[PDB]
């Protein structure tokens, strides 16, 4: 029996990773749903406390706490531990009762609980890319320190790689370590996009297109900030530096490739030139299950992929011209130092900006360009609380410079 | 070092295998090559000598036998142990000098090594699927009682499948034993094929066909027997039954894609429906190295895979009225019992009586289902040794079933 929390769970990860435990346990009870943690949202987490039953429940907002407690009462023979704030997140982290954790909150409290997780040895299935970027070094030395925590990749292209992997292999090593791709005979990764919107404009088109244009009828309906990443292929930056730091894969050995029909997720070349390569259906369901039950799999009723109905598969070069934000991140990534954590910042506000029309698509790579410009290396602190202390005043400098550009040119 | 004899040293299996040998062994020295066996081309076999240096000569045709020896003399520091027939290839089997064993011969010499490699334990990369079709009972009997001896596949389609699959579960079991596809947690396979030389034929246009149209620009260098059951698409049918005794899947969970391109070698879906899939050139060089280095990989120099360049991946179902060798070959499956050892004989035939402009392409099948027809399911004898000879007398039974056939609707 799994036993699981969900931090996040009212947000998308948080309901899809609930939606596949839900679908499984009808086939075989497996899943242990052992604690949810919300920000705000407690009519929606009383209603999935009364259906997944958990040990603990726990809500940021302190004002809506006792609603909480209130609302809990109605439930038959249930009697939870019922938290709040920092505290109550780490509490969860410390339980012995819980084996994995589903990360599926953004920015700071991301990296906070995913901290916590690590820490507690556990495993942590970690679907905020931006924490690996802007943190990776943190999450490396701590990964060191507490060696029986694991982060599985849940961001789509990482999960495909991770699937890709002989587990004869990996169980010798763990994500986020030093020889890496070594130790499971990775030589190269293609990094599968969708392309986004934007793949056949014109640079003087790329010119003028507006957050309207980049959010107008997605394909799949996914959040603001990462719909204009994949518009800008920022999406796809962020994500060669996740593979880089996931992986230990050098940055000339990550290769973008553009495939608009979204079954391939990504495939890894190894080092006798053979190619392993993961598909399915574009839905988040796979990556999430996968991350719960590595290293076996277990029974879903999902649609099957009907390969022949797909019909065709396309491959191109993404244009680094067009989408500039892809070789910045590459620039940074190699660069090395804080650049990653720089360029994430950047990117916040600039997207941020972007989305609320106060720049254009090419101010975007612009600003993100002059703040990168702007930053000098650092030495390295060694100690992991200066280490994390360094991080968090780079990325609000960052974050800072970008908008003192925009208010200036302004 | 890993010690290996060829079988066929001088086929299209066995000149790729000590091709990459040769690259890797630059790389790296990995491979000690320890035994060589050719039918008649003794000249060749003495070139391959010069360079490989094997401590073991074999060649089945005894008149050759006397040359080979005077030939080796002209071989500096070089004193072999040069043998011949039946015997000699005993003697190599039951080397404890030699650990795996390249099968690159077909017919009876293909299954007579193959049985004598598994009775001496020894991890057998086999290249004939007609073994597996037509003695797949009496090899599940033999990997049963040699316990530690394994069938590694080297059959591209099989060689990718096999690719496919967590090494963390496939060392738990092994090919051609019962509950393979449980362990592995495999759900279904999609069996790729190129389509062959007719596949966008009309029924009118395949009514009149000829050998020589099947044979002529060919895409690659293979023999003409596979080259028309490519044609046929029975190539495909024989590699159906060989995925099921392989992997113990059921008939109803592997379907047949036609993937023009080649590319894709063939995917598997698992209980969860993730598909996983190996990709490369079409190149027999991987699987035969995959063989020799499962459950590890080492490093080539093999072109690496330009998927931007390929651009295309296709896929569709095979129409099996203009295919019907497809049909028959699941039916006999299906059927079991020895169905499938007279779907392999009969075919023998029919294909070679298509080869040599005796039969139109329709006849191909009718005589194959005819001879089907003809056969009664017999009770399978227990001993090993009586299970061969009932294989071997159904053989033939059904080959010259297939002649008298053609002999009387001439
Ligand atoms: C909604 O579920 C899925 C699942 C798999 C694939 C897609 C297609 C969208 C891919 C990415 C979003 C992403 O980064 N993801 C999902 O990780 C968009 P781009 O950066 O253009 O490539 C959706
Ligand atoms: C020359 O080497 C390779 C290597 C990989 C793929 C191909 C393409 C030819 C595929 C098969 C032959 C085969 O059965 N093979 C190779 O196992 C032909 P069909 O039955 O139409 O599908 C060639
Ligand atoms: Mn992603
Ligand atoms: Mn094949």
């Amino acid at each position: 029996p799994i036993n699981v929390a969900i931090f996040g769970s009212t947000g998308s990860i948080g309901t899809n990773a609930l939606n596949i435990i839900r679908e499984c346990n009808k086939i075989e009870n497996v899943f242990n749903v052992k604690a949810l943690y919300v920000n705000k949202s407690v009519n929606e987490l009383y209603e999935q406390a009364r259906e997944f039953l958990p040990e603990y429940l726990c809500i940021h907002d302190k004002s809506v706490y006792e609603e909480l407690k209130e609302l809990v009462k109605n439930i038959k023979d249930y009697k939870p531990i019922i938290l709040c704030g920092d505290e109550g997140m780490k509490e969860i982290c410390s339980s012995n009762s819980i084996d994995k954790i589903v990360i599926g909150i953004d920015s700071f409290q991301g990296l906070y609980s995913t901290m916590y997780a690590i820490m507690n040895n556990k495993i942590v299935a970690l679907a905020n890319k931006e924490s690996i970027v802007s943190a990776g070094f943190f999450l490396k030395k701590l990964l060191n320190i507490h060696k029986n925590a694991k982060i599985i990749p849940v961001d789509s292209e990482h999960s495909a790689i991770f699937q890709c992997l002989d587990n004869n292999k990996v169980l010798k090593t763990k994500c986020l370590q030093d020889n890496f791709s070594k130790i499971n005979n990775i030589n190269k990764i293609f990094l599968c996009s969708s392309g986004g919107p934007f793949q056949n404009l014109t640079m003087d088109e790329l010119k003028n297109v507006t957050s309207e244009n980049a959010l107008k009828h997605p394909k799949w309906k996914m959040g603001k900030k990462i719909t204009i990443d994949s518009a800008t292929m920022m999406n796809k930056g962020l994500e060669v530096i996740e593979t880089h730091f996931l992986f230990d894969v050098d940055y000339n050995d990550i290769e973008v490739i553009v495939h608009k029909e979204c079954i391939i997720h990504s495939c890894v070349e190894f080092i006798d030139k053979s190619v392993i390569s993961q598909m399915y259906y574009p839905d988040m369901q796979i990556p999430i299950l996968y991350s719960l039950t590595w290293p076996d799999r277990i029974k879903t009723n999902l649609k099957p992929l009907d390969l022949a109905q797909v019909s065709t598969l396309t491959f191109h070069k993404p244009s680094l011209e067009h989408f500039p934000c892809i070789k910045l991140a590459y620039q940074a990534g190699i660069k090395g130092n804080f650049y990653p954590t720089v360029l994430n910042a950047s990117n916040e506000i600039a997207n941020n900006l972007f989305l609320n029309n106060k720049i254009k698509y090419f101010d975007i790579s612009s600003i993100i360009s002059q703040v990168l410009e702007s930053f000098n290396s650092q030495k390295v602190s060694e100690n992991s609380e200066d280490l994390m202390k360094q991080i968090l005043q780079i990325h609000s400098w960052a974050k800072d410079k970008a908008t003192d550009i925009y208010n200036k040119h302004n």
